[PDB]
């Protein structure tokens, strides 16, 4: 009938129903494999059968219809009727703008691997299904980018693009987010930039890109449009807001010349939602600062700065045991957090965040008896028993609408010039 | 054939071969669930089928066996006759001491929550399986606590109890842990001591020992012998060395009078092997400074000693965003190790674990295809993403031996007096 789940820090016990409505994944727990098939949703050749879509439809809009507070029930029954027919006499069907809205919000609620969803109501919807070209495409992108960033009062946002039709004519950006910074193999040998970004790098340079060979530098934009060849669009500078690195009390961490990007948003994400299929749908909310004091900054496959903030802090760096690592890891959270606030740029710290989710937790399994999430992602880099979400069992399964991988652009493609 | 596993640092992958010998537990991902039904193994009022029991033996003889370097056939099938003819001569069958050595090293190998699996090989066994009484057992558990403190210079071990007949005769230690501090309700509503231990404590009240309401009391033995009712027996204060709390800059960290034991054991686990269970298994190995600087220092439901420590070293403990938290944890790890360290205490931090686990795993894919690993608890409670661990994948599976759960014995104990 449910499942339960317990809280080890404050011994609360809550019922999850909501997991039934799950679409099953099918089977060695995998649970801490970052690509799995089971969370990525591939391309198609032909269009979606009418036997799969005509059910996946229905039960959406009965959703959507299941929703409203005080039941429209002629509403609902037109709707059904007139999706039905759409689906008979074209094949496929368009949401309305309030369904899209509530789809897009809804697949965020769903999102296992998101702690902001406290959230998930505040959302901008951009549609832009009508989109033909690249070059419309980028201006789209161009004006969600400057709607968001909000002079540094990030706003969340999603831009809708054309749902997948018959699998051949998609709208995808090849980016996996849209603001990331480049990286280079340098002549000497060395690494410059962003190197987990190497091979996308190399690929906007193979299209024409013209490489600036900065440790910075922002990657254009590689759209596809109606499933044609991916077109560059470099994203104008004004519209790209940064954050220059400093620490209140240390001085010489301006010294480091680090800076980063005030806009996360993800761009390479399909929507699923009633049987239909988004393939292009980039959105977007706010930082939370151990991405970039953690992630970026202190991962070694990335721009590994932790030894060196670790010398200029006079630690023993030789030494494991003498938990340098963790002194100076905690500092660049610092710096990070400081600079965001004195640039007037929204950002939130570790602890905020998770005390938010566990509040919103709480909230969706009160409306709807469940809550799906990803211990492994929602537990910080840092501090992980020192937040509450670490001592929260929790749920993790696919429901709809959801926002799925996908296969990388370039390794399904058919070339056209 | 195999499963694809990477290491998101290194870039290494790796085939996972092993999880097709794994037993299948059936099933909404349960990951971050602490104690599941897949992990627990129960009581039985019944012997062990043969039907059952006997494929399993000859399973495990043919493991044993087959872990030679050199082939010892003969010995190998004349083992396989004995096993037999015992079981249908007795019901069941006795393992030779080394094959319950090596089923003891492999069932650890099999840990997928341990992280100090490294060590898998350097192992002392006790072989306590003609144990009778419930005195005996206290001096058996004397015996172990002795040789595994040594001085400071802590050695692993297991203790093996007479394996489980027809499940009404087990041999069972009520305490989840060998050494582990009382918790203790006072009258003015105030909790004393390790507030997760509240019910463990009044259950030894309960059972006639006296109460002694101090901060760090060692609780006693509640021993269950041949299934009849549990004896308490005090552990003599001379067999359980402590380390005072002191930090290496801080000198009020002292007048925190804090402390903590140097023998690290569970003793409420059981081990399966070859058709076999053990109710009673105390095992030990040594500890990692987290669980003591971060779990139980740290832990809002135990020692709760964090905000303490924050406004000690003067900090902003009022504002979550002034990372307060992340700079006090740090400062009582280093207290922790610190204080092993000066005392001569056997200790590793988490940064050098992570990195021999690393070596462990690397070392077990190339000897057998694989290491069940249980990530949500192999990564540490503070600085996840800076240790290696966080960045491997890895594949969670029940092999055997192995070391289950069980039902807490005090929930399906059948009182006599
Ligand atoms: C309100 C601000 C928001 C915050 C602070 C927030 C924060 C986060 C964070 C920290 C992650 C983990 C990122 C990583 O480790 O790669 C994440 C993941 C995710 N978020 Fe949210 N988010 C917000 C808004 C949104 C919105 C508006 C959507 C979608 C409509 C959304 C969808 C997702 C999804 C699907 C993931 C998983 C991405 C992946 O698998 O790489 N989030 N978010
Ligand atoms: C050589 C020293 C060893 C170290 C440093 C070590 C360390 C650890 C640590 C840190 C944990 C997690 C504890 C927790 O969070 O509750 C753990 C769990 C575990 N260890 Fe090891 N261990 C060692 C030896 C052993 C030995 C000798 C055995 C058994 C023969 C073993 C069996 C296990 C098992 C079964 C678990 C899971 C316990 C549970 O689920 O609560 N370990 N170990
Ligand atoms: N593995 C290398 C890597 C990955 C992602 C980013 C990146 O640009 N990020 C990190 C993930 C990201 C979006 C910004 N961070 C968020 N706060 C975010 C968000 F606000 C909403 C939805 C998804 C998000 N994901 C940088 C580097
Ligand atoms: N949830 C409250 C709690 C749980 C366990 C202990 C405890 O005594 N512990 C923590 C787990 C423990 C054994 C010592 N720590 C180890 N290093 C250990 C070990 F060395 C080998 C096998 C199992 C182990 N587990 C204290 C408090
Ligand atoms: C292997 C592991 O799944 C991977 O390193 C993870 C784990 N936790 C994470 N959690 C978040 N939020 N983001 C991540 O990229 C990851 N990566
Ligand atoms: C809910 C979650 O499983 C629980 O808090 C965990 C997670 N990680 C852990 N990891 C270890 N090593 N030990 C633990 O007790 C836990 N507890």
């Amino acid at each position: 009938q449910y499942v339960r789940i317990k809280n080890w820090g404050s011994g609360e016990i809550l019922h999850d129903t909501l997991h039934h409505k799950a679409t099953s994944d099918f089977t060695s727990c995998l649970g801490s494999i970052m690509n799995p098939k089971s969370l990525t949703r591939g391309p198609r050749d032909k269009p979606t059968p009418l036997e799969e879509l005509l059910p996946h439809a229905i039960e959406f809009i009965n959703q959507y219809y299941g929703s409203f507070k005080e039941a429209k029930i002629e509403e609902h029954l037109a709707r059904l009727e007139a999706v039905t027919k759409e689906i008979e006499t074209t094949g496929t069907y368009q949401l309305t703008l309030d369904e899209l809205i509530f789809a897009t919000k809804m697949a965020w609620r769903n999102a296992p691997r998101c702690i902001g969803r406290i959230q998930w109501s505040n959302l901008q919807v951009f549609d832009a299904r009508n989109c033909s070209t690249a070059q419309e495409m980028f201006q789209h992108i161009c004006r969600h980018i400057l709607y968001a960033t909000n002079n540094g009062n990030i706003r969340s946002a999603i831009t809708v693009f054309p749902q997948r039709s018959d699998g051949k004519h998609d709208f995808r950006l090849w980016n996996s987010q849209l603001i990331r910074y480049a990286g280079y193999q340098m002549p000497d040998g060395t690494i410059r930039g962003d190197a987990a970004t190497l091979e996308f790098t190399q690929l906007c340079i193979d299209l024409g890109w013209k490489p600036r060979y900065g440790r910075f530098d922002v990657l254009p934009l590689v759209l596809q449009a109606d499933g044609q060849d991916p077109e560059v669009f470099e994203i104008p500078p004004d519209l790209v807001l940064e954050v220059t690195m400093e620490h209140p009390k240390y001085e010489w961490f301006q010294e480091l010349g680090l800076k980063w990007y005030a806009l996360p948003a993800v761009a390479n994400m399909l929507l699923e939602v009633g049987g239909l299929e988004f393939p292009a749908c980039p959105f977007n909310g706010w930082y939370m600062g151990t991405e970039i004091g953690v992630r970026d900054f202190c991962d070694t496959q990335r721009y590994n700065i932790l030894e060196e903030v670790g010398r200029r802090m006079g630690l023993e760096t030789h030494t494991l045991a003498s938990l340098w690592k963790d002194r100076a890891v905690t500092e660049i959270n610092v710096a990070v957090l400081h600079s965001f606030q004195k640039q007037n740029v929204t950002i939130m710290d570790h602890h905020t965040a998770s005390e938010s989710f566990m509040k919103h937790m709480q909230n969706e399994y009160r409306a709807r008896g469940g809550c799906p999430a990803d211990w492994i992602w929602l537990v910080p880099p840092v501090s992980g028993s020192i937040t509450p979400v670490f001592h929260q069992e929790m749920l993790n399964y696919v429901l709809s609408p959801f926002y799925y991988y996908q296969i990388e652009p370039w390794k399904t493609h058919i070339w056209q010039n």
